[PDB]
C-alpha cells in the first residue's frame, strides 16, 4: 500500500510548504475559504465568483497539469524506494544497494524541482489575484457602518471546527517516534562496529532515514496546524465592536480565513502522514528481527 504523496510535501526557506497533492498551493485553500465566506456579500460575491473563475480556475490547472508532468518521476523514485525497502526480496547486493541510494537521492531531488518548478510565477499571480480581492470587497455597500455579523458567524463556523480535533495526538506521537527512532540510529552506529554490512543493515539505516524525513515534514504541518488553530481561538477572545470601518472588516475577514485555510491546508497532510510511518513502522520492525538472526549465529 506504498504511496509517497502520503507524506511528501517540500518546505524551505520562508516556511511555505508546497504539496506534492491538492490544491498544492495555501494560498489556492485561502481563495476557496473566501468564496463561500461572502456568499451574503450579494454583489461581492458575484464579483468574485466571476474573478476566481477568470483566474485561480486556470491558474490551478496549470498547476495539476505540471504536478501530472512530475508523475513520470513520481514512479522511478517509487520504485527505487521499493528497491530500498526490500533489498533481501530483490535479491539484490550491497554495492548495487548503494548505488541504487545514490539514485534515490537524485532522483528525489529531480521530482522536488519538477514539482517545484515554476514556484516563483505561481506565487505572482496568487499574489496579484490576492490584490485583487481588497477592490473586490468594495462591492460590500456599507462604507464605514459595517456590521460584523458574517465574521462573526464565520468565526464560530471555524473556532467549531478547529476544536473537532486534538492536535496534541499528532505531536506526542511524532516526538515521541522521533525519539525511539534516534536511539534506533545510535544503536545501529554500534552495530556496524561488530556485524559486517549488508543490504538489511543498509535497509535499516535507509528507513530509519525516511521515517526521521517524514516526521520533519510532520513536524512542519504540526506547526502551521497549531499556528492556525490558537490564532482562530484567540480571535474569539478579543472583542470586536458590532460596528466597524469597512478597511477594518475586510482584514477581519481576510485574517480569519487565511488562519483556518492554513489550519485546512496541513491538517489534510497530517493525517496521511501517520499513516506512512505506520507503514514504514511495520517495515522497520521486520527488518529488525531479520537482523537478529545475523547477528545471533555470529
Ligand atoms: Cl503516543
Amino acid at each position: 500500500g506504498s504511496d509517497i504523496l502520503r507524506y511528501l510535501d517540500f518546505s524551505n526557506s520562508s516556511g511555505q510548504i508546497i504539496s506534492t497533492v491538492y490544491p498544492f498551493y495555501v494560498q489556492m485553500n485561502y481563495f476557496a475559504e473566501i468564496k463561500y465566506y461572502i456568499t451574503y456579500h450579494y454583489e461581492a460575491k458575484k464579483n468574485y465568483d466571476e474573478a476566481y473563475n477568470q483566474s485561480v480556475n486556470p491558474l490551478m490547472s496549470s498547476i495539476q497539469n505540471q504536478i501530472n508532468s512530475c508523475v513520470p518521476k513520481k514512479a522511478a523514485l517509487e520504485k527505487t524506494i521499493f528497491v530500498l525497502e526490500y533489498p533481501e526480496n530483490h535479491n539484490i547486493n550491497l554495492s548495487n544497494y548503494e548505488a541504487k541510494h545514490n539514485e534515490y537521492k537524485q532522483q528525489l531531488d529531480a521530482y522536488k524541482n519538477c514539482v517545484q518548478a515554476n514556484m516563483e510565477s505561481y506565487t505572482d499571480r496568487m499574489s496579484k489575484f490576492n490584490e485583487k480581492i481588497y477592490s473586490i470587497l468594495n462591492s460590500v455597500k456599507c462604507t464605514d457602518a459595517c456590521e460584523t455579523d458574517t465574521y462573526e458567524i464565520m468565526l464560530e463556523i471555524y473556532v467549531e471546527r478547529v476544536k473537532e480535533v486534538n492536535h496534541n495526538n499528532y505531536v506526542n506521537y511524532l516526538s515521541t517516534l522521533k525519539a525511539s527512532l534516534q536511539l534506533g540510529v545510535t544503536l545501529m552506529l554500534k552495530v556496524k562496529q561488530e556485524i559486517d554490512n549488508n543490504v538489511t543493515i543498509s535497509a535499516i539505516n535507509f528507513l530509519q532515514e525516511e521515517m526521521l524525513d517524514i516526521i520533519t515534514i510532520g513536524e512542519a504541518h504540526t506547526g502551521k496546524i497549531i499556528h492556525g488553530k490558537e490564532n482562530v481561538l484567540k480571535l474569539q477572545n478579543n472583542n470586536i465592536p458590532p460596528q466597524v470601518p469597512l478597511s477594518t472588516l475586510k482584514k477581519l475577514y481576510f485574517d480569519s480565513a487565511n488562519f483556518y485555510a492554513t489550519y485546512k491546508f496541513s491538517l489534510k497532510r497530517a493525517d496521511t502522514t501517520t499513516a506512512a510511518l505506520k507503514e514504514k513502522g511495520k517495515l522497520l520492525a521486520n527488518l529488525y528481527n531479520k537482523l537478529i538472526t545475523y547477528v545471533s549465529e555470529k
